[PDB]
């Protein structure tokens, strides 16, 4: 039915342009409010975050999913500031990403679902918005405390409609461990985004996934160090493989039959704390249009490449509003 | 000549009896306000919290230092809120303990100093609240990343005068690793609080500590796992030692000459979420006094082992004092 963002509920008509996989603030619990200075100030990130959506608005995003989880410190007040400002619906998260605290790594299957429902049914912290969405991620093999998450995250997906999607490390195939956990908790693939997709060049792979009813989450489409490949950091955050050549996994797929399959993103960010400290400024010198990259750069170079418009707007507005509208089966 | 507490500037002649190593809440960064149900509720907790911090004022406490870090989940608004209503005195603490998240464990020395130093010499948050003591943390060699944690809060404390206090590995003896890193930078041993050092029975380690003027927390004083061997998380946590044992090192280091450095408390909580579910209920079994301990329990024990009053007044009393008191060499 509708849709929860950081400002109320929408319905599908409403969602318009999304971007399925984005954040306001890559940063850790708490670290925000005790360390503001460390992004200049809070005032100075809402201000970066509003320009950025601003930006993207003016190229035709009208909403995005910030699928930053309590441990990527997902600050939901920030997200309702910046979504008032910039005329952008935000649909939050709740789940875990790979950072969890000592009071999450603790907590039994049971807990985490409770955990996640709260924040989906209830609401996150204090503040009555409810998460739209559960994040969760493996990075290779799942650890025992990420099958706990991964199953959490199923059973809160199975009690409220409300999709999962994931960060994969594409190259070694984590979706299909992600999808055997899933189909095990009996989770419909229809209700999945399997994330950082176009890291892989393993087509078999995603087409595979996709044809068993999987969204293909081609998310990573600017990250690249093209430029830059004697920077360590910014080479392993980003990888040596080409914005187009990512992008043509789009095309790929599209070229198989798996359009309807099909989520694409950025996951561009306006801060970002859990990493080198000026990883933002080097991603910014990356890709300065930001969370326009995907109608700006990718949408005309598909178009280009001979993609019709209407296939383009299918991917970009149908299947997010198709993936996002809670259900148990898509 | 003042102490920095969650209720603005005391006296030393204020503090009184101070407990020197306790908390209100040991959890992690986020926590309580995201999932407060998992304490009952927020209510539950801090009418818990006051409960506990009357009995103890009754019993003679008139200060508690809060020794929890941003990472232990420090929440500064409700040591206010619990401060108030029970009227102790709540000195806070900045710092790191062994549990940072990834927008801490990324940062450099430096980056590290001036988050201590802001906790200190601005406020927590946006609170206005500073920190009165700096607490850090090893279990064995110290990390790198604990190393720089280490040198920022002997850095931090030689600028503002506010003294370190630490967790070890009583058993790995890491008092002395932590001792030489602070010299390293300069550190006055009077500046120094090596914690849990009751967790040991190698007298020598601690006399040796004790005469290179560091001081000496004996903090565990209430923690045993006698008569629940069996629980195997409760007896990791809590040792297999008595409490009387552990109170009897207190009486041989005033025999050797050091009553002036002791320091004791009981390192007691009203919520806990960082280990197993209901491990605040275990120790509150173990232990019905919690914070009274010292004052009900060990200072009688003390006496009646031959310990004059006077002494004891002066360790719980006058050794604290003359530790928070700010100060490059006490
Ligand atoms: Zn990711
Ligand atoms: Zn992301
Ligand atoms: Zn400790
Ligand atoms: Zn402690």
């Amino acid at each position: 039915d509708r849709i929860n963002t950081v400002r109320g509920p929408i319905t599908i008509s409403e969602a318009g342009f999304t971007l399925t996989h984005e954040h306001i603030c890559g940063s850790s619990a708490g670290f925000l409010r005790a360390w503001p200075e460390f992004f200049g100030s809070r005032k100075a990130l809402a201000e970066k975050a509003v320009r950025g959506l601003r930006r993207a608005r003016a190229a035709g995003v009208r909403t995005i999913v910030d699928v930053s989880t309590f441990d990527i410190g997902r600050d939901v007040s920030l997200l309702a500031e910046v979504s008032r400002a910039a005329d952008v619906h935000i649909v939050a998260a709740t789940g875990l990403w790979f950072d969890p605290p000592l009071s999450m790594r603790l907590r039994s299957v049971e807990e985490l679902t409770q955990f996640f429902l709260r924040e989906i049914q209830y609401g996150i912290e204090d503040t009555g918005i409810r998460a739209g969405i559960i994040k969760v991620a493996t990075t290779g093999k799942a650890t025992p405390f990420q099958e706990l998450v991964l199953k959490a995250a199923a059973r809160a997906s199975l009690a409220t409609g409300v999709p999962v999607t994931t960060h994969t490390a594409a190259s070694q195939r984590d979706g299909e461990q992600q999808a055997a956990i899933f189909e095990s908790e009996g989770l419909s693939p229809s209700r999945v985004c399997i994330g950082h997709s176009d890291d892989t060049d393993d087509l078999s792979y995603l087409t595979a996934l996709a044809a068993r009813g999987y969204l293909i989450g081609l998310d990573h489409i600017p990250y690249s160090a093209i430029g830059l490949e004697d920077n360590a950091s910014a080479s392993a955050l980003l990888g040596i493989r080409s914005w187009q050549t990512r992008a043509l996994l789009i095309k790929a797929l599209i070229d198989q039959g798996y359009m309807k399959q099909i989520l694409v993103s950025n996951d561009w960010t306006f801060g970002f704390s859990s990493y080198v400290t000026n990883i933002m400024d080097v991603m910014d010198r990356v890709n300065p249009d930001g969370m326009a990259f995907i109608p700006l750069r990718v949408i005309p170079f598909l178009r280009e490449k001979g993609v019709p418009q209407e296939t383009l707007a299918g991917i970009t507005v149908t299947n997010p509003a198709r993936f996002l509208s809670p259900t148990l089966r898509a």
